[PDB]
């Protein structure tokens, strides 16, 4: 047991809590463990390829109501309002879940090889997984037999997604917390609703607007609901303002009270509650990977001289430049963390200075040019003519002439679509020198500011991309100037102009007051990636739920379809009836516009009232805590940013 | 000139920039001018009433397209769908305009009196208010004569009201400030639609949604403005949907981008410029506020030995005393602000320490018993047990269980509201009986804690007030069993239900956290009174605006009118042909709600593509400007009040 090797393990485990198990590294045999914790992160593309496989098999499964008999058969694709993507047969369905499952089997219990026995059989993530790994092999061991009131499969496997992913897990946990406080706040929510329907109940008792909307108080606190979200405003009290103009005054406050008040106390509580656990989570990382490293350094200095030397923590680097899941160091970085994490500036690392070194290792990102091989070429008399043109401050004036003319010529040749193709060929041949250009440019500034440091940074590692994809389908369009089935087609010519618009959107970078707020925008979606993701995996839950419980309500031959107004507003085609239908119906919920309509049509079509549970918990589970979540991240991310500049 | 007299008015310009010019304190004849500002000041509720009645004037006046011919007359209320608020005829309206205009006209011109000449002819406020007066003077000339293409007196008179305030006129300086930023990020905004209603229009060119919707560019961007703001998403892209379903996907993006990147980064600008805006305008106020206190600090002491004696600082108390614009100060009260300035502990207040006088004037709220004047009945063995009943824990309990009690007996009255009035008489009577025992419950606080300790706090009062208001209302139902006119009617029992409903409010003050809450939303509601003014001053312009330009195109025998989506969604009702439909149509505007229904129909009826100016203009002037600044008023007041609990 090399102390070197466990101290580069407990450095892995102090970057995130995902490594090997810390009562191991003094146990006998630890290099059988270590070779095999390798070789499992080497295949980590492997892993999250078939994770994603796995979630991404709901889209392509055949909906359970077409499992059985209905009097047409669905594949009848206008008569149930589908549409567009094919569903997987029976050999294909099995084959695909067989191979799947299997990648998923060997993925969960192999890490019983690194972690002894003992050890694997008593985390609860682990039992969790084994738990769902058994549920969905029988779950498949069942289909095969068969080929049973409902596949329970779907709901298993997204379940299996959530759990495969670190951020996924923490923010469920996240949740979890907040689950008091939200329940609080949704109660005096609730007996707001409550009391208000109550006003309006008695209020409107013999009128007219309480002979047709307010029957009842279960209809009094339905449609206050709705109203609530400003869905039906006008459309509610009608009744009331033609039998009285005075009654928009109780409509009005309840309007004004509910949206700015209620609505923005949801928000408020909401984001404190929040980020009361983030205080939490974060102090408990950090308080756990503060102790890693130290007991790190503990191992490192076996002398007790309570300091590392130089080559000593140089040996450790190579040890730790094995795995995979830390930031690469090359070998004169060696040199470049060892200078960098000295405080004390005393040729030696201390133990409360050793705890910056997760920190300090992804933070050098620098440091040459390989045309520089010929002196005779490079260093010319033209040559630094052109070196110091590019480096002039004119040389983005002239690349922002060039895109302004390119401009003109985009426009102009956008307004001449619905010419025929005879008169398209001059102005491609343009838009060609157009492409050149570009290559041409970056071409010319990989000369002056060398290959590798060229491709250091990030942002410009995407214009490399976005020049030769765009290049090479220019320059395809005009090498073949015969009749062909994949450059002269309708759908090759709009991807084409299509691309040739992303490029004009550069010009909107020049401005330095704009630029600022894009740069926000970029560098805020990484962030958000676990929050959206959470949504994600809650729509396909409630996606699943929505295709179990209302199948094949919407058809071409249903009687009380057609007097619903799903049927009226020409809403058909967002139905229940599949998986993609589902999941585009669920983002129009999302965003609450005329969201009533498929609450009302459904009521109907189940012919029950139970039905508008499934879009109340919908609206209270996503829009009113996970979409308020997503907003109160964009206002606290352009808060702090605006305010940074005039610090 | 009495220097106490002059330090008294620089203290009542301190506490706001309202007050006596400065330069005439040391001028002679100063008593002259103090005498004439007492008397103007004794008036100001009699200032206020009249421009709040000239404000209020025209919810009341005759619209300008009744004023012509119409083929039926406009008393027809059916025709125009008019409704419930009476047009002032000829008499009524000259002599009502006479009356206002003669109250202004002496409001306007009696500072010159306390003014001299020369300085009320050079202020920038008096001069706007004087050209103001003389055109709305030269309008009422004209009216009278003629009794012109159109009134001006309706913008000319709410500018007035909007000048009469301080407040209103702070938050137009406010606004005139952001404007440059607004600007600057409605540029954006408009670039972003600009751009994504290119795409959309390019790449929707020969398919079936190109066809019908996003026919040239003008349409696409305005079909593009519409679904920004999601007021018609799943509408506006049905026949993309329906040829592609992959045409989802970009419309998807772009709502979720537009939505909330967008719309959260204007909510951000603008919060940052109006914070901006109130730390400049709260540096030069209080800026100004210690130059006066300094200035009156250096008039008293004319012995410039650096403190103030007991003697002359009561002496400025009771001249400063005389003015009613600041904070009422009793004898003993002397005493209690001198001791409570004094910081360093002397007896003699500091130059900088009698900086803090606005401050310390406002803050003792302090000091017993009338019911002490015969100690043969207040102090006795029963005596004492009712007040440590009183006093005792267990009075809200038993108070509680009271309230507990009424909750019961008012709902299940409300249960039999379907039935005659024979039943209705029991419960009359029970809740004759709760008003009584809440009556005797105020009666005997009152006893216990005394006359004034009870009048000191404002909740107490509001108690008081609301309890007298049910009882008097609950025994006059009661003593008069005979059928009458006033104490039978249906109204009369609806407004006594509503008014025991909000006793049953007085319970939801147990629950502490909701208590806590509800006391932020309290406090909350007065500091928002200037914004919430602005607002409705704005819209009060954009009605008389659109009562100008939309008079009456909505009839019941217009061609063009039942081909709109305002016929077909019922929203007739809903028009600009009064002042109170247009003060009413603009709030369904306000909340965003179906809110393209009124922008599609007035440019069908107008017939002109210019009609939407109205509407856009409107949109980004109050939806994008003023309600979002309300909406972060709300969130940033719940979110310190919330991390204040926490702290
Ligand atoms: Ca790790
Ligand atoms: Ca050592
Ligand atoms: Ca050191
Ligand atoms: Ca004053
Ligand atoms: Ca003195
Ligand atoms: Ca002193």
């Amino acid at each position: 047991g090399t102390p070197f090797q466990k101290a580069a393990a407990l450095v892995d485990l102090a970057e995130d809590g995902i490594g090997l198990p810390v009562e191991i590294l003094d146990q006998s045999s630890f290099g059988e463990s270590a070779r095999y914790y390798f070789i499992f992160t080497r295949l980590d593309l492997i892993w999250s390829l078939n994770y994603f496989a796995l979630l991404f098999l709901n889209f392509f499964e055949q909906p359970l109501w077409c499992e059985k008999n209905p009097k047409p058969s669905c594949k009848d694709r206008d008569y149930y309002y589908l549409g567009e993507l094919p569903y997987l047969t029976n050999a294909e369905s099995i084959i695909y879940e067989v191979i799947t499952l299997a990648i998923l089997l060997v993925h969960t219990f192999f890490p019983i090889s690194y972690e002894g026995s003992r050890i694997f059989w008593t985390s609860r993530l682990n039992l969790v997984k084994v738990a769902c790994v058994v549920i969905l092999f029988v779950d498949v061991l069942v289909d095969f037999l068969y080929l049973l009131p409902f596949r329970i499969a779907p709901y298993v496997r997204v379940i299996i997604f959530i759990l495969s992913i670190r951020e996924l897990r923490d923010t469920l946990v996240l949740l979890s917390g907040m689950l008091g406080t939200y329940l609080n706040i949704l109660a005096l929510w609730m007996l707001f609703l409550l009391f208000a329907s109550w006003i309006a109940f008695v209020m409107f008792e013999a009128t007219q607007q309480g002979l047709t909307v307010f029957t009842s108080y279960g209809a009094t606190l339905y449609q206050m609901f709705i109203l609530f979200t400003t869905s039906n405003n006008p459309d509610v009290w009608i009744p009331a303002y033609k039998s009285s103009r005075w009654s928009s005054v109780f409509f009005v406050l309840y309007v004004l009270i509910g949206v700015y008040f209620v609505t923005n106390l949801i928000l408020a509580v909401v984001y404190d509650s929040f980020k009361e656990q983030l205080a939490k989570q974060v102090s408990g990382m950090d308080q756990m990977k503060r102790r890693m490293l130290e007991k790190a350094f503990g191992l490192i200095d076996s002398d007790k001289n309570g300091e590392i030397d130089k080559n000593q923590c140089i040996k450790l680097f190579e040890q730790l430049t094995n795995y995979r899941t830390l930031p690469k160091i090359s070998k004169e970085e060696f040199g470049l963390i060892f200078d960098e994490l000295d405080d004390t500036r005393d040729f030696k690392i201390n133990k409360d200075e050793f705890a910056d070194l997760c920190q300090a290792i992804a933070l050098r990102f620098q440091k040459p040019s390989l045309f520089e091989h010929f002196p005779q070429i490079y260093h010319s008399a033209l040559s630094q003519q052109l070196r110091a043109f590019v480096r002039s401050p004119n040389f983005g004036y002239a690349i922002s002439f060039i895109l302004i003319i390119n401009f003109i010529a985009v426009v102009v040749e956008t307004t001449l679509a619905i010419e025929e193709s005879s008169a398209q060929k001059p102005w491609q041949v343009a838009e060609f020198v157009f492409g050149w250009i570009y290559v041409l440019e970056m071409a010319l500034k990989i000369y002056t500011y060398g290959f590798e440091n060229y491709w250091r940074e990030g942002a410009n590692r995407f214009d490399f991309l976005v020049t030769w994809v765009i290049v090479i389908g220019e320059t395809a369009t005009f090498i073949t100037p015969d009749e062909n089935t994949f450059f002269s087609n309708g759908a090759w010519i709009r991807y084409l102009l299509l691309a040739r618009m992303l490029r004009l959107i550069r010009l909107l970078m020049n401005v330095q007051r704009y630029r600022a707020f894009i740069a926000t925008f970029i560098t805020l979606i990484p962030s958000l990636m676990p929050y959206l993701g959470t949504i994600f995996c809650v729509l396909c839950i409630y996606c699943s739920i929505g295709v179990q419980v209302f199948g094949g309500l919407v058809n071409a031959g249903n009687k009380k379809l057609f007097e619903t107004e799903l049927a009226e507003d020409d809403y058909l085609l967002f139905n229940f009836n599949d998986y993609p239908n589902g999941m585009v119906t669920l983002f129009n919920l999302l965003v609450m516009g005329n969201w009533q309509v498929w609450m009302e049509s459904y009521k109907d079509l189940t012919g029950t009232w139970w039905s508008i549970t499934y879009f109340v918990s919908f609206y209270v589970i996503t829009i009113l805590l996970l979409l308020n979540l997503v907003v109160a991240f964009v206002l606290e991310a352009f808060f702090t940013e605006l305010d940074l500049e005039e610090e």
